[PDB]
């Protein structure tokens, strides 16, 4: 008697969801997100099925902060997606929609193209991640408006002004693109080449506690939301501006 039980919401977590149930396999879906993906959500089920014979609990990308029972099988990311992993163990092929699902979870749009995915596919796909992501339907309508009245070009840096509250709308239309910079009058957001440039400037305004990033050729870096006075993103933007000189 297999039981999984879910974490963060992605269009790889929605779909699998969609997966179980047609299997008929049980699942517990606690509407969990990356900042609460913890297996202690679940206590509950751990200690009503775990060490229990009959019963393998597997946890999908769930962070092991409480100690995991003997009967408690992991499945993440290091290699399969767990979309691909969770299909290996209830043998169910997988369809062209959900191969592009574990293509963009693995890689985002590079993912999708090496699978050949037509120009509607990617929309489709990333439309989709964006919804099951929690992106509202007035973040798009943003997203557009910012895009084409309050976006800046100054040498290869893209300068986006949004009062958008999530911001995946704007980069999944601007991409592709090497340098992009967005702001509302409580936070901002750099996407793109020169993280380390940018992080010197961030420093000169707020502790690194309040500074988020990440690396590689997508990366970012980012300040938490009303961590920054709107003076202060006003400057440190026109700064950022200036390394383009
Ligand atoms: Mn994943």
């Amino acid at each position: 008697k297999h039981l999984f039980l879910l974490g963060g919401h992605d269009l790889e977590m929605q779909t699998i969801v969609q997966i179980l149930t047609d299997r008929n396999v049980i699942f517990k879906d606690r509407y969990l997100q990356w900042d609460n993906a913890l297996l202690s959500q679940y206590e509950e089920e751990i200690q009503q099925y775990g060490n229990k014979e009959p019963f393998i609990i597997y946890g999908v990308e769930l962070k092991e902060d409480i100690t995991p029972p003997t009967n408690y099988i992991r499945i993440d990311h290091h290699y399969p997606s767990a979309l691909e992993q969770v299909a290996s163990i209830l043998d169910h092929p997988l369809n062209r929609y959900q191969t592009l699902v574990a293509a963009n979870d693995k890689a985002y749009i590079p993912g999708m193209l090496e699978i050949g995915a037509s120009h509607e596919e990617i929309n489709l796909i990333r439309q989709e991640d964006r919804k099951a992501q929690g992106v509202i339907e007035d973040d798009e309508k943003l997203a557009q408006e910012a895009i084409t009245n309050g976006t800046e070009k100054i040498g290869s840096l893209y300068v986006v002004f949004t009062t958008a509250n999530k911001f995946s709308p704007i980069c999944d239309r601007l991409y592709p693109y090497e340098k992009l910079l967005i702001y509302t009058p409580n936070e901002l957001i750099y996407y793109g080449k020169g993280i380390n440039s940018i992080q010197k400037i961030l420093k000169r305004y707020t502790p690194i506690s309040n500074i988020f990033w990440g690396g590689g050729i997508n990366g970012f870096i980012g300040t938490v939301r009303n961590r920054l006075t709107t003076n202060e993103i006003l400057n440190i933007v026109e700064q950022i501006k200036l390394l383009e000189l």
